[PDB]
């Protein structure tokens, strides 16, 4: 099973303020949401319960409360170890994707990084983990937008 | 100025029947809007009116005839030569987005390739050039959907 991760961090490594994503760069969701059309996502309860379920897409959710979801579309695992023991049984992509301490325990797991780095400096309490060496860009596009945002793709290898 | 490519081919190669593109594999174009989101498309006429100038895209539509457009996002160029002459003065990006006689005319000119491979194997008489012998794979992403496809980006070198 494959691993990859998507993320959008601004220039001072900010992702989140609190449970929010603190910018709004015009069109940068479009590649989230391409990127992630009808796959599985991982990702931890608080940007889940923050995001919602959105749809044409599978989650899978950790948590270690009793959190529920009566959506069709979404699996809860008690643990990332189990998220990814029942995932490789169920598919053979998945996209890790957020928050902060989902990349954390993930980032040296993954295969694909998904980055787009936002030309805006805010206010925030969540940032990304350093990206481990062995990780090279081997794709990169500029966009200009009300936030201007840059898109690179890493393989490990 | 960077030159990249986009295209949809089926799996015979296909990418144009008439004016249509005979398949709609759902999610797919997520990709096209992503990728090309305020940036430069380099068009032939024929596609241009069959797609017609979406928002947020800027289009340099080459032609023969005196075909004109009254809108701001549109420019109209005599050739091929022209259009890319003019466009180095105000952009560093150009996305060449079809048709079948400017995918040929411009394939070996390109950097970076985008191709979507639609699993389905369709009439038409538009078909995608060879692929010049120095271009790789770097990044690869299947998606299932009514039709199957497998997102791919190739650079030059
Ligand atoms: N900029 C971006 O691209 C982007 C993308 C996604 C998210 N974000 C941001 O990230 C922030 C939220 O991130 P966060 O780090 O606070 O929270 P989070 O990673 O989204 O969720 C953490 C929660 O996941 C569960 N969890 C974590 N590790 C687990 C494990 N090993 N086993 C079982 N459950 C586990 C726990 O839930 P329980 O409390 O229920 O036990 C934990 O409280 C927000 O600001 C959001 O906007 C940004
Ligand atoms: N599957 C996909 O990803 C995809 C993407 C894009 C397009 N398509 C399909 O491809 C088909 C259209 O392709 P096509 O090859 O027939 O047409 P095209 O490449 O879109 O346009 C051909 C026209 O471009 C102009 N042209 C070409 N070379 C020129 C040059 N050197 N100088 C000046 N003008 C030049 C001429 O316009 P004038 O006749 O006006 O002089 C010519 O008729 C459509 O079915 C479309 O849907 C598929
Ligand atoms: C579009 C944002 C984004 N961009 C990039 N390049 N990578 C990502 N991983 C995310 C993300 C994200 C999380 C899942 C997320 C999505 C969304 C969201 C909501 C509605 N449409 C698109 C994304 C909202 C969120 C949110 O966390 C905080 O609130
Ligand atoms: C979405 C299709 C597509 N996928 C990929 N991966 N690369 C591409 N270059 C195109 C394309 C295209 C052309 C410009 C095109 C776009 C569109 C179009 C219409 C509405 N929203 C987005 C694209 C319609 C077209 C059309 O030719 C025939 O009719």
């Amino acid at each position: 099973m494959k691993l990859s991760l998507m993320v959008a961090i601004s220039k001072n490594g900010v992702i989140g303020n609190g449970p929010d994503i603190p910018w709004s760069a015009k069109g940068e969701q479009l590649l989230f949401k391409a990127i992630t059309y009808n796959q599985w996502l991982l990702v931890g309860r608080k940007t889940f319960e923050s995001m919602g379920a959105l749809p044409n897409r599978k989650y899978a959710v950790v948590t270690r409360s009793s959190f529920t979801s009566d959506n069709e579309n979404v699996l809860i695992f008690p643990s990332i170890k189990d998220a990814l023991t029942n995932l490789k049984k169920i598919t053979d992509h998945v996209i890790v994707s957020g928050g902060g301490e989902i990349y954390k325990s993930l980032i040296d797991q993954v295969d694909t990084l998904h980055i787009s780095t936002i030309d805006i400096e805010p206010e925030g309490d969540v940032y990304f983990p350093e990206i481990p060496s062995n990780f090279r860009p081997v794709f990169t596009q500029d966009f200009a937008s009300n936030i201007n945002y840059s898109y690179q793709i890493w393989q490990k290898g």
